[PDB]
């Protein structure tokens, strides 16, 4: 299992445009296109991302690069953080893996914000800080798969993605 597998797991594949969880154009694996209300702002995005004129509808291969590219700009975006890049040195491979995937789903501003878990996450407190991680909007909002991800987090392995 590694980090591409498991954000596959969680975002599933989709070659049309179609509507997150909470209501933003999507398309591919997971990658937002725009937070606008209208599918043409949301068709020229997606142009512009593939470089087409795409008409709403994209091949497994540009999915894959769109996912590519946001897999690296998430670890990027971590290591140039702050108070990101010290909490992901500290871990072991597993749940570095865990932390990427919440910067994919919620940014780096997001995940950022977790201010207490941060912290236990670094002083290596694992079931505290799946407890505080929980009581989140995040979590209230897509459990399933924050259950996944949290669980990655306090054991270390990839049980959850089985
Ligand atoms: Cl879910």
């Amino acid at each position: 299992m590694n980090i591409f597998e498991m954000l596959r797991i969680d975002e599933g594949l989709r070659l049309k445009i179609y509507k997150d969880t909470e209501g933003y154009y999507t398309i591919g694996i997971g990658h937002l296109l725009t937070k606008s209300p209208s599918l043409n702002a949301a068709k020229s995005e997606l142009d512009k991302a593939i470089g087409r004129n795409t008409n709403g509808v994209i091949t497994k291969d540009e999915a894959e690069k769109l996912f590519n590219q946001d897999v690296d700009a998430a670890v990027r975006g971590i290591l140039r953080n702050a108070k990101l890049k010290p909490v992901y040195d500290s871990l072991d491979a597993v749940r570095r893996a865990a932390l990427i995937n919440m910067v994919f789903q919620m940014g780096e501003t997001g995940v950022a914000g977790f201010t207490n878990s941060l912290r236990m996450m670094q002083q290596k407190r694992w079931d505290e800080a799946a407890v505080n991680v929980a009581k989140s909007r995040w979590y209230n909002q897509t459990p399933n798969r924050a259950k996944r991800v949290i669980t990655t987090l306090r054991t270390g392995t990839w049980d959850a993605y089985k």
